[PDB]
């Protein structure tokens, strides 16, 4: 069974661990998907075939309110193809973050999903090791709506990334046992008493100014609640962090146990709203996506070097008398030859969604599709495009960063920002000092802009 004979591509949702993550439709039944792709070549798996096999088999029996439901399980020479149940509400923190008050009740109701579905799945032995929450998903943008935590069963068969774009968020996550060798699915009750902790607090326990400076702290596993706005919780929860967060696993609560913890009896069958708590995550959420929109941004200027390059190569060597000229066909040819390669775009899996991607750039160009074209022209509006579209995603997250709409972020913040993203503190500072240099000591969009592209060799 090929995956494209069965699902055509809607739209790229984005990249999750792993891969790419594509809504899909059965060309059949119109079913909605959503697919995650990932590249063999970017992506090693730690298991046999036998091993994933049964997973995946077992994966599809499993069925529970709070964990992603998985349909089908498809692989080719370059990639494997995930294809779960679709969610459109996004992420947990996301909501969090745009309503008007917040309290230990609606905090409990989150954390008693949460508890359910990593409980439902520990019974099954599957673990999930880097539970963080960009993997609490809303089912739908009802104000009411179930989490959906994903990725369960991906980390125990596939190596996660090394790259810096990809571990945004890991480590304030992580349980310390992870990061020594030995670990078992308790991992997933520490992970979860770090969210409990930021629900409550909007902070993480563990923190540093980049990410070797968190791990440490999470290695030691010693943190506080001599915070502000610690005084507002109950001492319950505090309890019940205090038992998810125990550094020796067999010590630490089990998530059935904690599901029966006094605080989540409580608060889930008065309350103040924690005010700061809201306004703390909204500044970690904002950090945080801002940064990943950064290495993303930069990734994408990378990209674009190396396949702007790629694509000329190809259509020389296809323009046989090397008058520049190629038709429709031809540069469907060269764009499939250089997709093909490259595991960048998911949305070009198939000969029809490059069919359609080719005409999109002709049409904005006002190339006529039916006669012979100038590719070079061709190649620039290709490009182009993801060069806008790169840039406006960045300047979005810029913007929704910049709360007060000064215009600007301060040195305080990038180093914040530049923290999160890894980028070494001289390094972002010499960059600094070559684009504001009027000691302002802060920048606007199109200077942070530009400290970006000198952080990507531009
Ligand atoms: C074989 C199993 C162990 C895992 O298989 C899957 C299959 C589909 C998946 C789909 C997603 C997923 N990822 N995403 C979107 C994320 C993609 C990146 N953006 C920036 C943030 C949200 C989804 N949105 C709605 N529904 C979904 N199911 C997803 C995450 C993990 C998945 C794992």
């Amino acid at each position: 069974a090929i995956f494209s004979d069965r699902y055509k591509g809607q739209r790229v949702l984005g990249k999750g661990s792993f891969g790419e993550v594509i809504l899909c439709k059965d060309k059949i039944t119109g079913q909605e998907c959503a697919v995650k792709v990932i590249s063999k070549r970017q992506v090693k798996q730690k298991t046999d075939k036998e091993s994933l096999l049964r997973e995946v088999q077992l994966l599809k029996q499993l069925d529970h309110p709070n964990i992603m439901k998985l349909y089908e399980f498809f692989e080719d020479k370059g990639y494997f193809y995930l294809v779960g149940e679709v969610y459109t509400g996004g992420e947990l923190f996301d909501e969090i973050i745009s309503r008007k008050r917040f309290s230990e009740v609606d905090a409990a109701r989150i954390i008693r999903q949460v508890l359910s579905g990593i409980t439902y799945m520990h019974k099954n032995k599957i673990v999930h090791r880097d539970l963080k929450p960009e993997n609490l998903l809303l089912e739908s943008k009802s104000k009411d709506a179930n989490i959906r935590i994903i990725d369960f069963g991906l980390s125990t068969h596939f190596e996660a990334s090394k790259k810096m774009k990809d571990k945004i968020g890991t480590a304030y996550y992580i349980a310390p046992e992870v990061l020594h060798g030995t670990y078992d699915e308790k991992c997933d009750v520490w992970s979860t008493g770090v969210i409990l902790y930021i629900l409550l607090s909007g902070c993480p326990p563990f923190n540093g100014a980049n990410e070797y400076d968190i791990l440490k702290k999470v290695e030691k596993g010693k943190y506080t609640f001599e915070l502000p706005q610690w005084k507002k919780v109950s001492e319950s929860a505090k309890d019940l962090i205090r038992k998810m967060l125990t550094y020796v696993p067999s010590m630490r609560i089990s998530a059935r146990d904690a599901l029966d913890h006094e605080w989540i009896q409580t608060y889930t069958k008065d309350v103040p709203s924690l005010d700061n708590a809201i306004l703390n995550i909204r500044q970690f959420q904002g950090t945080q996506k801002l940064a990943q929109a950064a290495l993303l941004y930069m990734g994408s200027k990378l990209t674009s070097q190396d396949e702007t390059k790629e694509l000329t190569a190809i259509f020389h060597k296809m323009d046989k008398n090397g008058d520049g000229q190629l038709d429709r066909a031809e540069l469907i040819e060269g764009y499939k030859e250089l997709m093909r390669m490259k595991g960048q775009d998911a949305s070009m899996l198939d000969a029809s969604a490059v069919e359609h991607e080719v005409d999109q750039v002709l049409d904005a160009v006002d190339f006529d599709k039916n006669g012979y074209i100038e590719y070079s022209e061709f190649v620039t509006v290709a490009m182009d495009r993801k060069t806008l579209l790169s840039r406006e995603r960045l300047e979005r997250a810029f913007r929704m960063f910049d709360s007060d709409n000064s215009g600007k972020i301060s040195s305080t913040e990038l180093a914040t920002i530049f923290g999160v993203s890894d980028v070494d503190s001289e390094t972002w500072k010499s960059v600094l000092s070559e684009v504001d240099k009027n000691n302002d000591g802060e920048v606007d969009f199109d200077e942070f802009q530009q400290m970006l592209l000198k952080l990507c060799g531009n």
